[PDB]
């Protein structure tokens, strides 16, 4: 009668497992950079196609649940929220794939410099990813606010890294390619962090049936015309 609940809970756990999968992908992409591990980068590139599949499966299951049970209210919100989260997860995987591509290219020549700010960007981003997936599993609107502040740390680091790498590019032509490849990695981390904030926003909607958005440190009701 309400084995609707069994199927919705399984759908949600599928989405969360694909989440835990990209959480590991992002970890592995940044590890391929710091350890200069060609194989690990190649695994991330391969794993991107696994996540394309996961998106297809999530979408299939959402249709099965919607089409058989025709849910309303909370279960309907959860399923549509799952549809949206699975695209965010797939896109995060695209960005991890692109970081890994950059790692392979970086490995063609010697290390440019010590890595501090990029590892720190990644660390903050992986905290945000973990937190987003935990909000999707069990939403706390009062605490979900914290993701926005976390993102501001990633934005500030990105700006620093961008300025520093521009200086390296200008110092010598031999620094240019590595500095660009590193800058592009930083940019991909910054976007992944944005996606983590979007997972929190969608998770809040999933309970509220009303749109919230990060506005720099503040999670507000979508304040627009
Ligand atoms: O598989 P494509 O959306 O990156
Ligand atoms: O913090 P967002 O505007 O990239
Ligand atoms: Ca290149
Ligand atoms: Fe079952
Ligand atoms: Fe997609
Ligand atoms: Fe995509
Ligand atoms: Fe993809
Ligand atoms: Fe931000
Ligand atoms: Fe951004
Ligand atoms: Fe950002
Ligand atoms: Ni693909």
């Amino acid at each position: 009668n309400r084995l609707l609940n069994e199927k919705v809970e399984e759908f949600k756990k599928g989405v969360l497992k694909a989440g835990w999968f990209i959480e590991k992908m992002f970890r592995n992409s940044i590890s391929s950079l710091v350890e200069r591990n060609e194989s690990l980068a190649r695994e991330v590139i391969a794993d991107e196609e696994v996540v394309d599949q996961m998106e297809v499966e999530i979408q299939e299951k959402a249709m099965e649940v919607l089409g058989l049970f025709s849910p309303i209210g909370k279960p309907l919100l959860t399923v549509t929220a799952g549809i949206r989260v699975a695209e965010l997860i797939e896109n995060i995987a695209d960005k991890c794939h692109d970081i890994a591509k950059n790692v392979l290219e970086l490995m063609e020549e010697p290390p440019l410099k010590p890595l501090e700010d990029i590892p720190a960007m990644a660390n903050q981003t992986s905290e945000m990813l973990k937190f987003a997936l935990r909000m999707f599993a069990d939403v706390n609107v009062e605490k979900s606010f914290e993701v926005c502040r976390m993102d501001s740390k990633v934005d500030d680091l990105y700006e620093k890294v961008r300025e520093e790498l521009l200086l390296y590019m200008m110092e010598s032509p031999k620094y240019v390619k590595r500095a660009l490849l590193l800058l592009e990695i930083a940019g991909n981390i910054e976007i992944i962090a944005d996606y983590a904030t979007n997972i929190v926003e969608v998770s809040v909607y999933m309970v509220q049936g009303e749109a919230y958005k990060c506005y720099h440190d503040e999670l507000l009701l979508f304040k627009k015309s």
